[PDB]
C-alpha cells in the first residue's frame, strides 16, 4: 500500500474516479507521475504518495476537476494545506 | 505484490524497462490494461497478472518491442507458452 516512513508534503488526495479501479489502476490514472504508495480511503477516494511537493502541486493542476465521463469528475488536492 | 491464487495463464513477462521503475511504474507502463498483481523478478524484469488470456495476447502485440528511449526497449511475452 503505502511506505511507512513517508512525508505528508509529498501526498496527494484524489477522489471521484470510478470505484472499479484498484490501486494499480489509480497509479495508471496518474501516469506519468511517479507513485510511491497508495492508500484506499473510500469507495472512490485515496491518498497517493508522490516524489515531492512540486510533483504534488503539478499533479493538482493537471487532474483537479478533470471530467472522466458523464458521471465522474476528479477532485484532487494536496494533503498538506 | 501478487495474489497467491493467480493463474499463470493470465500472466505476462515484461523486461527491458528502466530499472528505476517501481511496481507502480510498471503498471503505468501498461496503461490502460487492468493489472491485478506484479512480482519483480530482477533489476529490469517482472511478471504481471492481467485479467485473462485475451489481455495477455493483446498486451504482447501492443507492447513487445516498444521503444521507451535510446537505451531501453520492452520485451513482452506470455508467461506460459
Ligand atoms: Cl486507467
Ligand atoms: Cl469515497
Amino acid at each position: 500500500s503505502m511506505p511507512r516512513g513517508a512525508d505528508q508534503e509529498n501526498m496527494l488526495k484524489i477522489s471521484g474516479y470510478p470505484g472499479m479501479l484498484n490501486t494499480f489502476g489509480i497509479a495508471q490514472l496518474l501516469t506519468p507521475y511517479r507513485v510511491n504508495g497508495i492508500t484506499i480511503t473510500g469507495a472512490q477516494s485515496a491518498v497517493v504518495a508522490l516524489e515531492n511537493k512540486f510533483q504534488v502541486y503539478q499533479a493538482v493542476q493537471d487532474f483537479n476537476g478533470k471530467k472522466l465521463d458523464r458521471n465522474h469528475k476528479l477532485q484532487v488536492s494536496s494533503l498538506v494545506v
